[PDB]
């Protein structure tokens, strides 16, 4: 079935606990595979140690700039930046797991996790996976965040793998 990957995560180097993400590669094959890997290290790189850099209340909370760690950088498995594979999924609620962008066809590593229905995002980014367990440790992440996105405490990825 689809993979089940985690983030273990920090605020301010204590553990907030883990997030379980289900990736929908039934649906997403290659937008699924790139976060997989990303999260298992396998290629050499990925999100291990990077931050959540934008955080905003009542959105979402965004992460995986694990080059710049600021929103400019992050490169996927396949190179730097690939194609939206489609818009099937939605982003219908709390817990949706989506690709950050720079506009049409520039996924990269970047990522949020919603704590609201997103729809305005439809048809923009691409929808992969969803929170599995962890909504608690994403509301915990939610509440360290601010209007302009800056957020009140350093949140890290300090560990992130695959479960199935
Ligand atoms: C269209 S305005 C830019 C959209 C923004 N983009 C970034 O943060 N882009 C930088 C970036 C993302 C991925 C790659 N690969 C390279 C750069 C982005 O992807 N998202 C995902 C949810 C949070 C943010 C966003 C989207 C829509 C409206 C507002 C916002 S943040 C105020």
């Amino acid at each position: 079935g689809n993979p089940l990957v985690y983030l273990d995560v920090d605020a301010n180097g204590k553990p907030l606990g883990r997030v379980v993400l289900e990736l929908k590669a039934d649906v997403v094959p290659k937008t699924a595979e790139n976060f997989r890997a990303l999260c298992t290290g396998e290629k050499g790189f990925g999100y291990k140690g990077s931050t959540f850099h934008r955080v905003i209340p009542s959105f979402m909370c965004q992460a995986g700039d694990f080059t710049n760690h600021n929103g400019t950088g992050g490169k996927s498995i396949y190179g730097s930046r690939f194609p939206d594979e489609n818009f099937t999924l939605k982003h219908v609620g709390p817990g949706v797991l989506s690709m950050a962008n720079a506009g049409p066809n520039t996924n990269g590593s970047q990522f949020f996790i919603c704590t609201i229905k997103t729809d305005w995002l439809d048809g923009k980014h691409v929808v992969f996976g969803h929170v599995i367990e962890g909504m608690d440790v994403v509301k915990k992440i939610e509440s360290f965040g601010s209007k302009s996105g800056r957020t009140s405490k350093k949140i890290v990825i300090t560990d992130c793998g695959q479960l199935s």
